[PDB]
């Protein structure tokens, strides 16, 4: 659907059987989820924000229902404020910006 | 324009006279530029991401040209490590987020 950015772009996720809230956005490479358990491994990764660095964990094919679409991507778990759907898995989704 | 997410959507802006570019970033509530010299007052605000808060500051009524978009609001001058326009300039260029 085509969302406007008045109010935050915040959709609803299923990933693991969980149900959360995520942000589109546009700014993260990679998608970070907090708090949900996820299964299997994972590889140490660090990614950089505004104001640092955060060690997270790397899950690979891990699926993901954004708003009733189906993916397959990396997911990072950690020390997230707010779950971001980055550009990893909004490009399997087809998501564009649009101006 | 209509931009996919494969690669980063980095865009031109032209912010008090000053030209660089700046990530077009549905997951920021305020824009931050970092290096440019900006004319007039400011409040002291603390905006923070992953990682934290950082200190920045906040100047109102800035004239930010996104893409030969003209646009006017609050712009946070602080170290930041790339250049965030965020959704409150984002409204302005008639920026939608579209899938
Ligand atoms: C993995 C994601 C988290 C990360 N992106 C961000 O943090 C991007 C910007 C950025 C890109 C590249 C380098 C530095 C900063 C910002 C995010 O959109 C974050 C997401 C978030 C929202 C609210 C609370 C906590 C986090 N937004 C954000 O920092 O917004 C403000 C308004 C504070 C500038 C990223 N993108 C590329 C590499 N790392």
């Amino acid at each position: 659907p085509q969302i406007t950015l008045w109010q935050r772009p915040l959709v609803t996720i299923k990933i693991g059987g969980q149900l959360k809230e995520a942000l589109l956005d546009t700014g993260a490479d990679d998608s970070v989820v907090a708090g949900i358990e996820l299964p299997g491994r994972w590889k140490p990764k660090m990614i950089g924000g505004i104001g640092g660095f955060i060690k997270v964990r790397q899950y690979d094919q891990i699926l993901i229902e954004i708003c009733g679409h189906k993916a397959i991507g990396t997911v990072l778990v950690g020390p997230t404020p707010v779950n971001i759907i980055g550009r990893n898995l909004l490009t399997q989704i087809g998501c564009t910006l649009n101006f």
